[PDB]
């Protein structure tokens, strides 16, 4: 076996450590555990529709990151109260299960008679009522991994405010999330920061599979350790991987604007992540149909993106609109 920990906060480089290992190690008699924290990051699951997930404006306006991972799943929130645990077998070897149980070891080992259990759909609970611990997992040509978050001292309200989406008038299919009462493992014992937990849970995986306790720090921005990575976490990080996965979805919606007022009503598909049909219907008592159309047929195939949208009487009208359309995105 073999215990790696990332030296980075940063959420790309970590998920293209999780590509890399996954694509070049060799792990047939040799399973790692990969420990690794991330700043402040939304990350949704593959199939999953950010819009639908969570409050983008208030993560943009907080600086907080949104990835998409390459496992299934639903959305969670990171920071640095928060520890991921990426468990690497050869498929065979793949046990959720056994990976769960290891986790309740070490955290017995340093809170003896700690109430927590694994659940059949593999969340960690405190005390029979509280998540800690969401689980997803990826099975590829060479290898399985199954990694796991643990909350110790995460901003329980932030992450609950940032996974409230205000986005209204969503039709989709994308995978749905299945929200759970939380609480931090530091609320039960100031004792358990990450720092203790990840000592901890290292600790017994040394134990549990006969090898030196100790956790190799690695740079996941090393092209001599890791060639290739560098262009992977970069794939990570495009607009096409983060957005433009997310399932064909509809938009019907609507918003006032003064004027008494007026109702303007919004029709827009999006596919690819991109504006596909785009129908913004204002009264023509309000606005011009040519006005209206104009603005539709410049929306269609441009990215679903309040940045990409910014670029007398009449133009007054115009900004309150296209302000209107910037929040919805
Ligand atoms: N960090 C964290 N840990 C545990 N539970 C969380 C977290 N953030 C949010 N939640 C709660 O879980 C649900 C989502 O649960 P749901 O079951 O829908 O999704 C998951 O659990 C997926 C876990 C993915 C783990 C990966 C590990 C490395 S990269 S991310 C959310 O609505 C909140 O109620
Ligand atoms: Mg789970």
């Amino acid at each position: 076996g073999l215990i790696l920990q990332s030296i980075s906060n940063d959420v790309y480089h970590n998920l293209a450590v999780e590509d890399w290992i996954h694509d070049h190690m060799n792990l047939e008699g040799k399973p790692v555990l990969f420990l690794w924290r991330n700043s402040p990051t939304v990350v949704i699951g593959r199939h999953q529709n950010p819009w639908q997930e969570c409050n983008l404006n208030l993560m943009r306006e907080e600086g907080v990151k949104l990835a998409r991972r390459r496992s299934g799943g639903g959305t969670v929130y990171h920071d640095m109260g928060n520890i991921n645990l990426t468990f690497f077998t050869t498929k065979k070897k793949y046990d959720r299960m056994e990976n769960l149980k290891l986790v309740v070891r070490a955290l017995k080992a340093v809170h003896p008679h700690l109430d927590v259990q694994a659940t059949k759909r593999f969340d960690l609970l405190l005390d029979g009522q509280f998540k800690i611990s969401g689980t997803a997992s990826k099975i590829g040509r060479n290898a399985a991994y199954h990694h796991c978050t643990l909350l110790c001292g995460t901003d329980g309200t932030f992450l609950s405010s940032l996974l409230k989406s205000p986005y209204q008038g969503i039709r989709s299919n994308a995978t749905a999330s299945t929200p759970a009462l939380v609480k931090n493992l530091m609320e039960k014992d100031p004792t358990l920061t990450c720092e203790v937990v990840i000592n901890a849970v290292a600790t017994e995986y040394a134990t549990s599979h006969q090898i030196d306790n100790h956790i190799h720090l690695i740079n996941p921005t090393d092209e001599t350790v890791f060639p290739g990575i560098n262009s992977k976490a970069i794939e990570l990080q495009t607009w096409e991987w983060i957005y433009g996965k997310t399932p064909k979805f509809s938009v019907d919606t609507s918003f006032t604007v003064l004027h008494s007022h007026v109702e303007i009503k919004v029709f827009i598909d999006v596919k690819n992540g991109r504006i596909e049909v785009c129908n913004i219907e204002a009264p023509d008592h309000w606005l011009p149909l040519e006005i209206c159309d104009q603005l539709n047929s410049s929306l269609i195939g441009s990215k679903f993106s309040p940045i990409e949208t910014t670029v007398d009487e009449l133009h007054s009208k115009w900004n309150i609109l296209c302000e209107k359309i910037k929040g919805i995105m």
